[PDB]
């Protein structure tokens, strides 16, 4: 320690900037303060980071236990634990996967044991159409009409990667039903409480996303009409294709920025592809000291 400085946005405004962060020398109290900032301000932007893939993973290890993405075509060639979103060929070759996350989601929401913190280290940044959209789903919950809160009290949601699973080079010439069935076998839909208590802040989080949440079920386990999910998506801002809804936060960044955010509370998505500008980003996803929620 001796130089890390966190500047939190005032009041209820989302976000914080962190200057002078060096993951190799930060103290234990520094890391604890940074983590408190992530859980309360939801997005911490580390400034002036110039890291190799190896150093990026080491930074993530300061915060928690990294997990490699379960489909290895997304993995960085040198560091299995880095997820690569890229549409810039490297010597003509495709590294990682292009056009990822073009839908509202929380990371690993379709898995039984989602990690609590996501780190994004942008490498190639669109000049004009840059940034990632975010919605804080605890704040979104609080802003729901009281009756809508009542309607989802006691319900459960099913989450699945089945809509957005990407065809892999190995899948060419396979019948489509075989892949559909493989996805159900490898990543069966996961049931979660529709709302859960955030272990670090105590706040109630509405844990749904247009991208991964495929059904809602009652406190007896019987499916409810998906019109309820549409009304929740609509109320929380996830159906607004203009991205002007009051819940929506556009997070921009510049070279050297490294975003760390609360993957319990937030959902995020890429912007519309309104320009041909490329994107390359490295992702590290870590488990912190608690499960997603205490029922996991
Ligand atoms: C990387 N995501 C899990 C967000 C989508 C890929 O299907
Ligand atoms: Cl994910
Ligand atoms: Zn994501």
């Amino acid at each position: 320690e001796g130089r890390m400085q966190i500047d939190e946005q005032p009041g209820n405004a989302i976000g914080a900037a962190v200057e002078g962060f060096d993951h190799a020398t930060a103290s234990d109290a520094d890391i604890d303060a940074l983590k408190s900032t992530i859980y309360t301000k939801k997005i911490a932007v580390l400034k002036g980071q110039d890291l190799s893939p190896q150093q990026f993973l080491a930074l993530g290890k300061r915060l928690g236990r990294p997990e490699a993405y379960y489909e290895p075509m997304y993995q960085h060639p040198e560091v299995t634990e880095i997820f690569v979103s890229s549409n810039v060929p490297e010597n003509g070759k495709q590294i990682g996967v292009p056009k990822t996350g073009k839908f509202w989601h929380a990371d690993y929401q379709f898995m039984p044991d989602p990690f609590g913190i996501t780190l994004i280290y942008p490498q190639v940044i669109p000049e004009k159409n840059r940034g990632t959209y975010f919605i804080d789903m605890g704040r979104a919950y609080d802003r729901l009409p009281e009756d809508l809160k009542k309607e989802i009290s006691g319900t459960y949601c099913r989450h699945s990667v089945r809509k957005y699973f990407k065809i892999r080079p190995h899948d060419v010439y396979r019948p489509i039903s075989e892949i559909i069935e493989e996805v159900e076998r490898k990543t069966p839909a996961v049931v979660q409480p529709t709302t859960f208590t955030h272990p670090m802040t105590g706040e109630t989080v509405l844990y749904i996303s247009e991208g991964f949440t495929v059904g809602i079920e009652d406190q007896d386990g019987k499916p409810l009409d998906e019109e309820l999910l549409k009304r929740l998506f609509d109320a929380t801002g996830q159906l607004d294709e203009s991205f002007e809804h009051d819940n929506i936060h556009l997070q921009s960044f510049e070279q050297g920025d490294l975003l760390v955010w609360d993957n319990r509370s937030l959902i995020h998505r890429a912007r519309h592809t309104t320009t041909p500008e490329p994107t390359v980003s490295y992702r590290v996803t870590v488990h912190d000291e608690r499960k997603l929620h205490d029922g996991i």
